[PDB]
Formats: C-alpha cells, sequence, structure tokens
C-alpha cells in the first residue's frame, strides 16, 4: 500500500521505518528504502494516504494550508500532538477541501513504533480508519475512538492522568516498603512483581465504578466510601512513621472526606467524580 | 464427605465465614468456630462441623486459619491456646498493623506453632473467585506445605520470611490503588465534560483505559529496577517530558472544571525534581522526593 509520512522527526522517522518494514511503499518528506521528495507536494501527492506527524497543528496548517486543493480524495492521518480545538478546526478544514480526516495521539515515544502491543489512538472519519486500518498497524495497535477528531487529544490526556496517578501510587508504596520497619527493607522490584499482579484487581475496580458514574448511582456494596477513609486514615498514618511525603494521603483523605461529610459514605469510590467536577 | 485437608476457621464474621465455605466448596474437612453462636449459617449443612470452644477447634486441625476483628481479638483467643497450637499451622488473615503481625509471630515461635501473617485483597464475596489475592508472609514451610490447601480461598503469594510483611504490602497496594483511582477519575471527569473531544461516557473511557493500563504496568516494571540501582535515566520519556505535559493536564483540567488536586501535585513534585537537576530523569528519580 501507498503511504506517505510527513515529517522525519524522531517520531516522524520512527513511522516512515514502520511503514517500509512492514512492506508499504513509501514516500516521505520533512521539514528538515524510502522515497523521499524535496516538497511536501510531490509527497502528498504519491499517495492516497498522507500520515502528518508535525512539531504543532500550526506547522500542519503552514503545510497543509497551500495544498488544500491536493488533498482532495485523499486520506489525512494527522498524529500531531495537539489541543482538542486545533484537531477539530484541522477536521473542518479537512472536510472543506475534500480529504477525509483522522487525528490520533501515539501513546509510546518512537522506539515504541513498530511493536504492536502500543497503542495508537484515532478520531474521526470512520471510513478513513476502516479503510487504512491494515496500514496503521505497522505503527502500533489502531483504536478508534469514535467519529469526533478532536476525540484523541482529550484521550491521551485523560489517559497521562490516570498514568501519572497509578505511577505516584505506585512510587508512595515503593518508599513505603522501603522504609525501614517490621515488613519493610522490600526492595522495589520486589513491590512491583506483586503490585503488578495487584493491578488486575485494581483494573476491575475500574471497570466495577465506570457504570456507576454514568448511571449516577454509586452503590457501596463491601468498600464503602467510609471504608476507604478509614484505611486512607491508616496509609496517612503508616507514612508518616516511615518516613514517606508525597501529599497523596492527604489528597485522599480530603477528598473522601468532603463526600462524607456530604452523607455520600455508604456509596463507592466512584461517588467522588461529584467532588472532582464542576 | 469431604477427605481433603483438615483445616479450622476462628472467626464466623463475614469474611472468616467465607473462608470457611471456601474451604469447604474445595473439598476439605473444615472445622469452625466464632466467639459467639448462631454465626454459623449454612455452613454445618454444607459439611462442616461447628464446635463451641476455641481449643476444640483448634485440635480438630493441622491448619489453623484466623480471621477475627482485630489483633487484640486474636491475642485474647490465641494467648490461652499456647500448649494446644503446638506444632500446628496457624495462619492469621486478620487485618492489622506490622508490630502486631512481628508480635504474634514472636510469641508463636515460641510456643512451637508455625507461623504465616495474611492479607486478604479483596472483600468477602471475593474469596474463592478468580485472580484475587492472598498475600502471605512468615513460615515457608507454612506457605509450602499449606499453599495446595490455601488455593481454595484465592490466589496466594508467598512475600517472604518477615511475618510482619503482609500487613506492609496491604497498606501500600491500597495506595496504589487509590493513586490509580483518583487518575481514573480524574480522566472520566476531563473526558466527560463539555468541549471538543469531549462528553464521552465513563464505561467508553474504561475501556480505552483498560487497555492503557498494560503500558503503564510497563512503565513501573522499568522503573523498579531505577529505585534499586539508585540510576534514573530518563531515556525519551524524562522529568522534563513530564512536567512540560502534566501544565498542559493542569490547563486542560482548569479549562473543563476538573478540580482533582492531582495536576498539582505532579507539577510540585516534577517541578523539584527538575530545580534539583534531575529533569533528564526517569520517573523514577522521584523517589527520593518523596522518600
Ligand atoms: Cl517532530
Ligand atoms: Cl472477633
Amino acid at each position: 500500500a501507498k503511504v506517505t509520512v510527513l515529517g522525519l522527526g524522531p517520531m516522524g522517522a520512527a513511522l516512515a521505518g514502520a511503514f517500509l518494514a512492514a512492506g508499504h511503499r513509501t514516500t516521505v518528506w520533512n521539514r528538515t528504502g524510502a522515497t523521499e521528495v524535496a516538497s511536501a507536494a510531490e509527497a502528498v501527492a504519491a499517495s492516497p494516504l498522507v500520515v502528518v506527524c508535525l512539531a504543532t497543528y500550526e506547522a500542519v496548517h503552514e503545510v497543509l494550508d497551500p495544498l488544500a486543493d491536493e488533498l482532495a480524495g485523499r486520506t489525512v492521518v494527522n498524529l500531531t500532538s495537539g489541543s482538542p480545538v486545533h484537531a477539530r478546526e484541522t477536521a473542518n478544514w479537512a472536510q472543506q477541501h475534500g480529504a477525509e480526516y483522522l487525528d490520533g495521539v501515539i501513546m509510546t515515544t518512537p522506539s515504541g513504533i513498530g511493536k504492536p502491543d502500543y497503542l495508537l489512538l484515532y478520531s474521526g472519519s470512520q471510513a478513513a480508519f476502516d479503510g487504512s486500518r491494515g496500514t496503521l498497524c505497522a505503527l502500533g495497535e489502531p483504536m478508534n475512538l469514535g467519529t469526533d477528531a478532536a476525540m484523541a487529544s482529550v484521550y491521551d490526556t485523560a489517559l497521562l492522568g490516570l498514568m501519572w496517578g497509578t505511577l505516584t501510587g505506585w512510587l508512595h508504596g515503593v518508599a513505603l516498603m522501603g522504609a525501614d520497619g517490621p515488613g519493610g527493607n522490600v526492595t522495589a522490584t520486589a513491590f512491583t512483581e506483586v503490585a503488578n499482579r495487584w493491578m488486575k484487581t485494581v483494573g476491575v475496580f475500574m471497570n466495577t465504578y465506570a457504570p456507576h458514574v454514568d448511571a449516577g448511582h454509586y452503590p457501596g456494596d463491601e468498600f464503602t466510601l467510609h471504608l476507604h477513609h478509614r484505611t486512607m486514615n491508616i496509609l496517612a498514618h503508616a507514612s508518616e512513621l516511615r518516613g514517606v511525603v508525597s501529599g497523596l494521603p492527604e489528597l485522599l483523605t480530603e477528598l473522601t472526606g468532603r463526600a462524607i461529610t456530604a452523607g455520600h459514605g455508604n456509596d463507592s469510590y466512584a461517588r467522588l467524580v461529584e467532588f472532582i467536577r464542576k
């Protein structure tokens, strides 16, 4: 399959190599076995699928706006990182000039491209995703978020916050396990061996609590917010004894405490969405 | 019927009665006791033997599983049975402190009982299900000799030889759970909010999130040797990048009215690491800034 990569930076060059490794006829172009052309006009003309990874959405428009007429009948997969509004604006512009627009985000570094274990998230034209999915598989596992092009930007930000939340609880537990004391002086590798098994149950919690959020009904069942707050105060006590100062226990008891004061102690953790949202 | 291994459960609260049922369902000759009568339920009809005294329950099995309200109650029940427990295996799944676990273990060693201190990483309805964890620490002889029976409750993991480890592990794993779930709630509120690419349901985001947690699990496994080595190479995701992308999350959350305190925590923690000159280092370098 013919595919054009616009932008051969660290990530861009990784994407072009993934297409070549997967047996695609690849044309490349950079602002600074692949067939490199000297102009973006030539690159766009060489393929019906044009993948874009530029530094900013401003760079995307500076390169693509002069090519407004050349893009009719083509598919534009824009993996550039940017805001939800810029993804929507580029989607509308592409729709104006007759191009199928898929906005995407790469959920790994340049060295993760080509490996099918890393995710790339796309949102926008469904005909583009379905028609291009086999080619996009060269870069990693493709997921279709839906029809709104701006979804990929929001998802990346929301998934990074989930990652940092996980990693901050992990680092807190690592220091907790490493501190001197009875049952302490455990290495981070030993703790993480158990932690990664435990993450299967944490994933079950998230799967259990998402319908709670959507329904506005948060049955506490066997793990009420009373018990969360109860055990969070033990974590804060243990952390103060073992010298672990991460700010997490203060965030958690204050959040649950506000929900308890509101009278929702008999609810599940998902009720706490009402206390971080507007 | 019930010709499997003989096991006693002390304590018939919701969790203890769940443990007894799981032993029965696996076919074990199960003797049960509770500090107050009438809390056996359908256990005796399911094949268990309820006895009136803890001394009688202890003498009925070479494996004694303990699940009471507190370690105070543990000590009150076990203290009079010092000689009765000599030569037996005591598996104490009561929730408590590392010191109480250690006090109980040292008492057990004093009187000739093999002691495993454990924690159950689920609720009573999770006992006997799939992939739910029970963590044990203490006597390796007890773990290896009792493992086949303990599998009736859930997936057992041997944490090591220090009996107090299980208590510390439970507290550390809960913090990891709350950190994950608070970042999840943050993403839920971020995704559901108005705006381009928004108004996404929590269920839709979570299906994507549960795929993403495989990569997040790789980050933890990658960073754990960093902490143990004291060497935090940033590679292609440095603390500089973390901090810069955290500011986008902070501004995006501010726009969409998501107020979790997570973004301020992350930028503050990474900010001190960069000010100290470790911006090129990995996320694992931050362990020195909470230690
Ligand atoms: Cl670039
Ligand atoms: Cl009790």
